[PDB]
């Protein structure tokens, strides 16, 4: 359940820049982006605890510097419980895509 | 119809942390997360009444401590009526997934 | 066109408790739950006029007592017009489910 | 292109009551209900100009009397242009339903 | 890429009246209506520059006269770039409908 | 991962004009438009860094001049990480469209 790092934000252009940062600032895998509605959107990454940290870190600074960047919330569980992974979009995609479509 | 515990929240990062808590603080199964729109999202678990309690409890404290955590609503029916289970997302998933896709 | 009873609410956990009430407080069948967007969600039941009443009644008290329960709107047509039933989600589901999927 | 009558409203319970009225107050056919998002929902009927009137009239009074009824907008084109009918949900449904599903 | 004329509006009944106008006031084809969420909805038409003008014109006056008409935004590109047409809903529908369904 | 340029905006008519600009002001390919909810919508283009710049530039001026144009956010990654491309809508569409439908 390698640490999970996510960061919410108001606006899409700022969420992309946050995602580009996290994935660059550390050895973290961008797992997905979640839309809660009301201009709110989270970006989730996975990797070690200090990896997931270093990236959630940068991500936030880069997001805010955006022409409208508004980091709404931020969090990271180090060793997030497993059951959690089969209920939330903290995991991988692409795979069962052929079946969905 | 083992007790049902859910907790709403504004923002996704705070709903995940709420879910990670509930599922850890007790013997409860995270059944799913519901999106009502407008930054609002609920997390639902299942287990005994005191199990579902102990977890909805912790969940709320952990959510609020989040960098933007905003617990919107909270509830738990101890012995929630059956018909209710076949109309609301209080149950299990994964199973008929192959057919949907 | 047996009377129709519904109750809107802000938040999902409060809408479930409202539904658990109505369906218990009287001989009413929970037909479905509607999402209008913006944290708003209605619960609809069917039964006699006094049955659909007694339940929409309880439902409201139980919803409000919820940790965030916010009953938004409430209504009941006693003998609601038929055409209405084939345009709104006031009816039954499950049946043409195999075809949809 | 028999006149078209519709009425928007905040909340679902109030839109249903609006629909139950229009379809009763006149010889109008409830064609459908549209969701624009943000608690907003329209109800559309069809019939003569004075029929579509008499019903959009009542509809509004009945909606407002609802425990949360909030008529947002209201309109009626008497002889609404045809092209319009093949781009907006002002028409009939049910028919190509078997193919969709 | 014959000029494109669109007009946003708060509420559905006002967007329909806007659409009924544009399509009548000129030789323009109502291509579609877009929902951005939050009671906001645009209506798009196509035709010459002066045709698409004359209609976006009327449309706005007719929309505002509606019992709740609220024209939110308005625009028209005369010779809108092609790539744009294969990314936005400025074009025609109906055609690949059988496949979608 | 040729530079990515996007610009958010409140309202749809202003997002279209922004897109019409970017795609004209430079050698950039409009990849798509994203809806975050709450009247917010982004437009994304791809091309060189200075190409993607020159266009995100114009786009913003043209959007603001719109009858309701409200540029919400703005950004551009020059060499945006690859993983990012398989999680966000920064890429191409049309292709697997036949399968989706």
């Amino acid at each position: 359940s390698i640490a999970v790092g996510m960061i919410e934000t108001r606006g899409f252009p700022a969420v992309v820049e946050a995602a580009d940062s996290m994935v660059k600032a550390a050895r973290v895998t961008l797992v997905g982006y979640e839309k809660i509605g009301s201009g709110r959107v989270t970006v989730i990454v996975r990797g070690d605890v200090s990896g997931v940290q270093a990236s959630v870190s940068a991500g936030i600074e880069a997001a805010n510097r955006v022409n409208g960047g508004e980091v709404l919330s931020t969090h990271i569980i180090a060793r997030p419980h497993e059951n959690l992974e089969y209920v939330l979009p903290i995991r991988y995609t692409e795979e069962v895509e052929q079946f969905r479509t």
